[PDB]
């Protein structure tokens, strides 16, 4: 067992699809995986494993930012013998041609947090996805009929900035989208070599908020996910 | 009801007793509060509101992080007329003369976010609790005739931080605790004007690496409650 | 006998009070204490010993600034048996409802200063005061029937600071005075193992550029001294 | 005609490869380039302009350094036009199973310069490659049944860098190679909006060197630009 | 007046030179200047002015550190006229080539302050002196027969260090002394437009502290005195 | 031979002129040194060696930005036994007072780059050239009856800064010129214990600038070269 998960080696498959929330983690066994199986409940981080196209692969919550997904990613790796990590989660606009529901994938991850100048000696950086992880996105969202876009993604410390103009610098270097965990997890997916990625759809746009209709919103959340777990079996042959 | 709790004005006391764990905050809720009503769920952040000898009061868990926590007090702060918010968590040891299960009360809390210094034009910014509840609480210890040494926390972004040699510093520096969000929580209060204080219980040390065991763990995370609780009446009087 | 202190060990009381002014220190040496005899004028850093209603007590002026008044705490702490500094300065207001001559005890000590950083690799330290001294003084001044606020002061480098929208900064986080050597003192007493606090008369307004005038100078310094000398007796009940 | 460029608008192509020596630019227009024209030789940068198979491309060297690639790759960008810039160049290999004459591909570049904080806000830049440029190149090489490997480079100010354990730390890391170019070039792209790649081939290996001969080392860059040239075309689809 | 110096326009010479010792500028103004009138001793930090050779010249302590000396300066070339501020001190040798009683001449001053990063938007300011002021100085100790050094100078917060490793750093970028104002006056000097200089004589030598005898040590801090006087004369040609 | 210089130990004198165009090198060896001879031609870095009125000179171009002249700069003084560097260009004026085709010499270079903060421990360097190299320019300049003025230059890493408010700091603090190499030069001549200095010519005012013709700018770069040239003489006597 670990500090923060109470399972044992085995429990997980090689690959761990991680929300941000545990009750979506939940949702996710439910809706896609057979014979799915709690493997882990301990402070009520969910966690589920089974199987997809009779390929074993588990999900689970990790909480909200890089100090929460960090402790969890790293368990995982070391402890559970996870070798890839695709967190599926939700984002903020900030650029005006990316629209609601659009499914993004981070290549790249720039942050205000001080995580990875305290490994990487107080130099930058460059928190990035595995390349391979990526391109098997990719045609997996393609084969399912959605065009996603590839690029930057930001990782904030708060949510509730102070500043907020720093949203004009995320726009003006093409930031796709907001959210709160992608530079922590490829940090420690850096640090104890294993691979990792990052999915998100547009759940508002920082410029006017504002969403379209719950059958829509919950049908693009769906087809992120089947992007995820189609990605891996892509990525077995 | 705010993007991260689904309740309405009048829902949470005016003083809430803040644990990491979200389990934790309903063992609190069944064991010391009267008529207590689950009033959160979402993301299985668990919140409730009942009465401890007469007072009204409500716990939540907020997760594991700086940036965590600071979503959730910085929300009951300004959507739910929250003034009193008391931490109530577990911490790692990293002086000698601390033992396990001992109480600390932190007066201030050391750190390595950022938060803070985008906060403070990147200067030093002294995140410090409430006076007037650091005596509240070092009395209701007295009372209870429970033990408790007041001094500085260090709150980290690491749990698994990749440079053990800062534990000498903060060693060196009289560090009574290792957490993760108190200098979040601190900082929060005085950019929305509140007043906050962190009491934990040494769960592990550092050096040692014993972690907590036997049914010592329950018991002393009673006494940290009983004082969190009886601190809040003295600050009433 | 230190670099900048011609006394031998004993010369010193273990408790001194600290002013900038040498010429203070004089002035509180000659209206306070019995039977005090100088025993440093150093660099005219004057410095003096008698008692306060029995007790031996000690005063000498640290001059202006951090790199300064550190060389004196740090020699009078590991050269001359020193447990316990108690500055008492002036500041200024940055508040509204922040009145001159009013009395301030410094809790905590933000700063726009390097030294705490290059202590603390470069993190966040929480500057903070010893809380059983923070808690003699706010006894002596309620027992004086004086006001005093406790809270956080602001560590200045450069009194006559470039960068006046600092000051808001300073403001929107309830910054009580603005004084150039809490954060300092704080500092070393940690690294040497001792004990200090900071008590301030508020001598000026940032604001309204109101600068001290009457002999409502004096006097108002006079509860300073007051509260500072009853809150060491206090503290050795 | 810019400041460093004497040419006029529709001189260069969408498209232009950079190398470091720009006696290479002269090379690959001779030994690549169809009906090949001079159009720049302000400070010497020899700058050619011609076509591969019926598709326009530029070719130009563009100075050791960030930044010099940086005014370079600006003025194409802001005053020419250029939609498209690939870095073709050598680079120093770090890791022990990366071996000379190895192709690498920087999907993301890391650096120990300050331009991209600078730029923006003090915060962490992910300075990346266009997603697409990076599998497009991939893609080519494979055509060529060549071997190349995508990742992480670092972009350093300083060829003698009087820090050593910096090595230990981007092995750590698994950086693939050390370069000067990478992360500024990314940073400008990223600026003005527009795409750029970096393709480089292990020149040393830094700790242990072996010997390569003239002959193989054309050849390994041969293959380069002609991985960079191919790649352009797949990119046109 | 002033909040510092308790005189009016008229009191100073154009010209001040500082010595960091209260008590050491009035010995100066005893041994080297004629008609001595003192004109402040405000918190005991003595000024005077007089005349050297029939020029009006003036002397005045500055107390110890950057926040001291800056204060003084200030108020001296923005309140009392000044254009010229010489700086006479003592410093610490880190060169083995530097001995004791030498005379140095900062043209540059080194520093692990933050006030000139705060002037400076966070990038490196150099501190220089005023070259004319150098040369004059240089031209002086060469009429009087002393062979003075011209380079670098470490204006340090902290004299008791936490580290002590910088000082291998400083005698490899060949720091001439370390003392603890110079980097200071410069920057204040900068900012307000006028002209400053600092001159140390070795009192020490970190290397190896020790020292000669008292009439030798003497001597040359009178050698450092005749060349700052002497300088002025010089500069008024 | 080193990694940039195809030369032999001797084959540059002890002193290095240092233009930035590599073209300026050979024109400056043919307008001005006596039985020349090239002694480099890697990446086109044109390098010669020659006499001036007895005197063994080398001229060279560096590049442009401090990462370029810094490995050359680095490469001579460490394995050709170069002395002194003189670097000779063309700067960009932001003083009003300061005009077109003024010649500036570089005493202290400022800088928004990261080189000498990894150098110095991320302390403040004050990048200064020798005191003697920047005598002898004035002096020879005045034998020319040239007006030169000694003041602080200002190494930009980006010749397009994002950033605009930073020319008005500039102007603010007296920078005479801003150019992209003087900072750089300094810090390597610190590093290994050798003498370097800059002379600019204002080539353009950023601000206003007026019209100046390719017969007056060469005038006044022949006598900048001449000034170089006759200092260097004055410096060996
Ligand atoms: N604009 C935004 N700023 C910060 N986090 C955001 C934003 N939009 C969506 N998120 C993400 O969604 C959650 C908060 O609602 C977090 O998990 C965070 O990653
Ligand atoms: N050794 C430790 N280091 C860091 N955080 C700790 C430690 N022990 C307990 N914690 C706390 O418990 C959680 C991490 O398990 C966080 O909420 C943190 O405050
Ligand atoms: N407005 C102010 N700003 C900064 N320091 C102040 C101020 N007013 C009083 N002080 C204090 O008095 C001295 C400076 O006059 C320092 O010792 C400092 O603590
Ligand atoms: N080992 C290496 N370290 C740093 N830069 C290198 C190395 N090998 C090749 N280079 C590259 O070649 C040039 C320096 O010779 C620079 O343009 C740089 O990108
Ligand atoms: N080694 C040293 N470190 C710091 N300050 C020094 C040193 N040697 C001499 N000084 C100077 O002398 C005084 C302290 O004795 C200060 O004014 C300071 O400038
Ligand atoms: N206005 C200017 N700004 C920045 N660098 C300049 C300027 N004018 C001339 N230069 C110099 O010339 C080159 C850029 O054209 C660089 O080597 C730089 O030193």
């Amino acid at each position: 067992a670990t500090p923060h998960i109470n399972a044992e080696m085995g429990d997980f498959a090689d690959v761990v699809l991680m929300p941000g929330d545990p009750l979506r983690a939940k949702y996710i066994a439910e809706t896609f995986l057979e014979d799915a199986r709690e493997v882990n409940n301990v402070r009520g981080m969910l966690g589920f494993t089974g199987t997809y196209k009779g390929r074993k692969i588990s999900v689970m919550g990790h909480g909200m930012g890089i100090p929460s997904c960090s402790i969890y990613t790293k368990e995982l790796i070391t402890d559970f013998g996870v070798k890839k990590i695709i967190r599926v989660g939700s984002c903020g606009a900030v650029l005006p041609h990316v629209k609601l529901r659009d499914v993004v994938i981070g290549m790249g991850a720039c942050t205000d947090s001080k995580v990875n100048r305290i490994r990487f000696k107080d130099h930058d950086f460059a928190a990035i996805a595995d390349f391979d992880m990526v391109r098997n996105a990719v045609d997996a969202a393609k084969a399912l009929g959605i065009d996603a876009r590839v690029g930057n993604l930001f990782s904030a410390d708060l949510f509730y900035s102070p500043d907020g103009e720093m949203f004009d610098v995320m726009e003006k270097y093409g930031i796709l989208g907001v959210e709160m965990e992608a530079a922590g997890i490829y940090g420690v997916a850096a640090e104890f070599g294993a691979k990792a990625l990052t999915i998100c759809t547009v759940s508002d746009h920082i410029r006017t908020h504002e969403q379209t209709t719950a059958a829509e919103r919950q049908t693009t959340f769906n087809d992120m996910i089947k992007i995820a777990l189609e990605s891996v079996l892509l990525g077995d042959k």
